[PDB]
């Protein structure tokens, strides 16, 4: 293996004669592989050799193998806490391999959480963190990374970037400084910069998190704030319009609609029946809806000149489309004089479409999107069960529509198949349908309808109805094992969505980089 | 509960039941527990053609009776 | 050993005698009487032919398997 | 409750059970010189012209 006797020594850990070859010199050869005698020693961690090896003239510290390494990766790769301390004292030089690798890679990939512990705890940290290069699949970014591998000495460095610097605990000087300089620009670490194929989207460390699911780490304290700084910048603020916006429309509808009698039709001036009571009033909300809606126009067709042919996949636009398209033609006598039976018809379209489209804006929230995930992953295996009901549904309708056909509830097949949807929540028409027509003889299939009846109080109220009860149950229990992380992944995914439209002037302004808080002032 | 409340306080405005928009939302509420009174106050108006809009009374029933005595009760089931 | 076997034998016997006057007369009281059992049990068959598929046959082995316990709890409904 | 958690405890390979024992049910009656002239062997997709 073309190995030299100083290879031989320094690969099975001997110190002494490492120290009598080198009195006598062996000039540090290259065998195949052309690893050195230190890339030995510290293949195996013997720290002991290595200590003398680095007395000498130090050649082989720079030196490199077939494949790029440096002796610093084969310590890192195997394990060895004190051997990198060992050669992090002295000036080893950090090179990626031919694979693009430094040795900070090597060390996350195989997992040795006390060799990288020692990293971070000595000195020379930031020019091996900006050390590692772009457009690379693997060995990606050293901070995301260690998101992906090893989160719990990603935790100790998070320790580092909270510091107190102040040591009178619940003082009115007390304070806590955060630093976020760990946690976003990745192409700010690199001083050379080229930002060639630079295509990173924001907060690269938060959504490292949340996709490999690392919710320790969300709840450490220097994650909230970093939150919260995002929040509160422009976060809260950009809500706030969005809300806002959409506020502007819904409520001045609703105001409408509970000082007009749903009957009457109305002009800009008051109600036709002629009230003229309270104009000023009911002249302000039907433009305040006019000029929402013609806004929210302009919001959707600012959102397909965003996405085209993605926009058309949500179900939710078509839910927006159909918001304004009413809300114009209530107020249309604003304009246009039209007969008031249809002005009422598409304002019940309305005012029940905008508060169920006003759930879906609070899904935004902290304290109460998880419930609203929970009702749409509901509503959708409710879905899928569209043709069993229906099945089941036009069955039961139509034999009771044959059995009962004597009866007005069931006068019409329309009609039966809608009674039927209303029988199936256990509010059986047991008397004044079955019963009092049973003892009148005017059941023309007396033995079958009461047959018909057992058969479905078995199916559509019990199996049924119970068949939805568990599979709400499951469902439930799927989404609360990660109700703590879909919160804040619905709270990260909120904002990468937003900063991705923003400006970048705005974000250099709005950013700050830090904080300063305050505390006493104001598994298996 | 106040989206149905208003929407059946505009269709359903000639019965006593949905007289008062506060009304409304009340017997909506009532309505919550699968006590819909389908008979008394969709059907037999329907019959008499007292349904200022029939064909949407019928469907913001059958939604109603998707979403809050099915969906929404069994949510609060499987919170429980 | 099916069930379904004579869910389908019950399905086409009634069907016969609900068209019959294509052929020979039959009272009207009989011709409604088993077309309320065909129009009935056909959809009720129906639903079995859909469990041969990928998106919703999952929740007619469902409906079957609840449908099954509350089989072997017929002796205690009915004493109850 | 119960029964429904076990049954989905498996639902996703439910599905693809009763979609592989459809065709062993199916082929078991099916003629063999029909067989030889309905498969292929291998096909050909073009994508984008169309534990404890
Ligand atoms: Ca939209
Ligand atoms: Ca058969």
């Amino acid at each position: 293996h073309g190995m030299t006797p100083l290879h031989l020594a320094a690969k099975n850990g001997h110190d002494k004669v490492v120290q009598l070859l080198l009195k006598k010199g062996a000039l540090f050869l290259s065998d195949h592989n052309g690893w050195t005698a230190l890339h030995h020693a510290s293949m195996g961690g013997y720290t002991q050799t290595m200590k003398v090896i680095l007395d000498t003239n130090l050649k082989c510290t720079d030196r490199l193998d077939e494949d790029g390494n440096t002796a610093l990766h084969f310590a890192a790769r195997e394990g060895h806490a004190k051997a990198v301390a060992l050669l992090l004292s002295h000036n080893a030089d950090i090179v990626l391999n031919k694979q693009q690798a430094s040795f900070l890679h090597l060390a996350l990939h195989n997992k040795r959480k006390e060799v990288v512990l020692t990293i971070i705890r000595s000195k020379r940290w930031d020019e091996c963190l900006k050390i590692f290069s772009h457009n690379s699949p693997g060995n990606k970014c050293p901070i995301t990374e260690m998101i992906e591998y090893l989160p719990e000495c990603m935790k100790v460095l998070l320790d580092f970037c909270m510091l107190h610097s102040t040591e009178d605990k619940s003082c009115r000087d007390y304070y806590i400084e955060y630093n976020f300089k760990y946690l976003q620009c990745p192409l700010e670490f690199t001083k050379k910069t080229p930002t060639q194929d630079v295509i990173y989207e924001p907060l690269t460390a938060l959504n490292a998190m949340v996709q490999n699911n690392r919710i320790e780490l969300l709840n450490h304290p220097v994650c909230k704030e970093y939150l919260l700084m995002k929040w509160l910048a422009y976060g809260f603020r950009a809500h706030m319009m969005n809300l806002g916006s959409y506020c502007l429309g819904l409520i001045p509808m609703t105001i409408l609609v509970v000082n007009i009698k749903p009957g009457m039709a109305f002009n800009s001036t008051g109600i036709i029946n002629l009230d003229t009571t309270n104009s000023y009033l009911i002249k302000t909300c039907m433009i305040l809806v006019f000029l929402s809606s013609i806004f929210g126009y302009c919001k959707e067709a600012g959102q397909i000149f965003q996405q085209k042919r993605n926009y058309f996949m949500d179900i939710s636009n078509v839910l927006e489309w159909i918001i304004y398209t009413t809300g114009i033609i209530f107020v249309l006598p604003l304009f246009v004089e039209i007969p008031a039976h249809l002005q009422w018809q598409c304002g019940a379209i309305a005012v029940y479409f905008y508060w169920m489209n006003f759930l879906l804006y609070l899904q935004r929230f902290e304290n109460c999107g998880i419930f609203i995930v929970m009702l749409e992953v509901i509503l959708k295996t409710l879905l899928r069960s569209t043709v069993v009901f229906i099945f089941l549904l036009l069955a039961f309708g139509l034999s009771f529509y044959i059995l009962l056909n004597l009866q007005d509830p069931f006068s019409s097949p329309l009609l039966s198949i809608i009674q039927t949807f209303s029988m199936m929540l256990g509010d059986i028409n047991y008397r004044e349908s079955f019963l009092e027509p049973y003892l009148r003889n005017e059941l023309a299939h007396p033995v079958l309808s009461f047959a018909q009846l057992v058969s479905f109080t078995i199916f559509v109220p019990i199996v049924l109805m119970n068949l939805l009860i568990g599979l709400a149950v499951g469902d439930i229990a799927d989404v609360q094992k990660h109700a703590s992380l879909k919160r804040i992944a619905m709270q990260v995914e909120l904002h990468t969505s937003l900063e991705k439209k923003l400006p970048l002037w705005f974000l250099r302004k709005v950013d700050q980089k830090s904080t300063i808080v305050y505390p006493n002032k104001p598994s298996l």
